[PDB]
């Protein structure tokens, strides 16, 4: 692999697609973590063999994990933890091993604090119309490079919505650099 996508959620904005069921991340006000995912030539890599999950690995950083990396869509978090890492972790294992890879996700969430970075230019979420332009330029003015932006269409209203955004990293796991790919159009709801 040769960088590393890290993904946060916006958990309210996730589940108001989800119009059927109960969804936990409903009532969360923080972004979350998605997840760590391994790329190469652009794309991501999946499923790589590799070792199975252990939690007994990670017990450690059950109590920032249980905060910065829950399930927003079920209650079940380590189903969503092992899923995670048997499809994106392995493909890291070369250098990273499971202990490793799940407290580089939880020191990047905490260095990476988007509402925090977007509060003091007012824009922060509330619901209404946001610049691609703008978003993208307060993230790179607080962390130096720019984020990849991901949006989601409402079927029934067509209106798009914020609901992930990706900080990119060098294979090394610390060095930001510029994300190049966004599934966002100029405007959207945040």
């Amino acid at each position: 692999f040769d960088s590393f996508w890290f993904v946060q959620q916006w958990p309210p904005a996730v589940c108001s697609f989800q119009k059927s069921g109960s969804c936990p991340g409903s009532g969360l006000r923080t972004f979350t973590i998605h997840g760590l995912w391994p790329q190469q030539s652009g794309t991501s890599l999946t499923n790589c063999p590799g070792s199975p999950f252990d939690i007994t690995k990670i017990s450690h950083l059950q109590s920032q994990l249980n905060t910065l990396w829950p399930n927003v869509l079920r209650a079940n978090n380590q189903q969503f933890w092992s899923h995670e890492w048997t499809k994106h972790g392995t493909c890291s294992e070369s250098t990273f091993n499971q202990a490793a890879y799940f407290k580089l996700a939880v020191d990047m969430r905490n260095n990476y604090d988007i509402i925090g970075a977007l509060r003091p230019h007012a824009a922060g979420p509330n619901g209404r119309t946001k610049s691609r332009q703008a978003i993208k330029g307060f993230l790179k003015a607080k962390f130096g490079k720019f984020p990849g932006l991901r949006c989601r269409t409402d079927p029934q209203t067509k209106v798009s919505y914020l609901v992930q955004v990706v900080a990119c990293f060098a294979q090394d796991g610390s060095t930001l650099i510029d994300c190049t790919r966004d599934t966002c159009g100029a405007n959207f709801i945040f």
